[PDB]
């Protein structure tokens, strides 16, 4: 049920697999990756909801406002690096 | 030049410190917050380009092929998570 999982998510892996370009294991390594990528992103809001959210909150923000200031924080950072920003 | 350039970025915390709201103290604290942010989404790009990207490298696509195939992987990540899902 995973590469089922996978295929839904990102139709360009199963078009890449149907094509005969990308192999099954190939696919099975995606869908690793694809699982990795949400724990490193799920590090953003563990990191929000204990520093920046509890300072908002103490003076009064609504969860709306809140989250307005995290999209307004982290809205630049939603993409993919250069290889000279990282490397 | 700290807070200027924190300022210059989230307009929202500029304005709460003018209020009266948010302290200098508590405008610092945000832009280590705000500096230690770009890190993750970093990771997740250092990530990208040593697995997947070489995998579809090797296939031949190219950069812009290879660069959709990302933001169709995690684009769904590109959000605050809710309590419920990293508590």
């Amino acid at each position: 049920a995973d590469l089922e999982s996978l295929y839904r998510a990102m139709p360009s892996i199963k078009k890449l697999v149907d094509e005969g370009k990308l192999t099954e294991k190939d696919a099975e390594k995606v869908y690793e990756i694809w699982r990795n990528m949400e724990a490193i992103y799920k590090q953003a809001s563990l990191l929000w909801y204990n520093t920046v959210d509890l300072l908002l909150k103490r003076i009064g923000l609504s969860e709306k406002e809140r989250e307005e200031i995290f999209y307004e924080m982290v809205r630049p950072y939603f993409r993919l690096f250069s290889r000279e920003e990282v490397f």
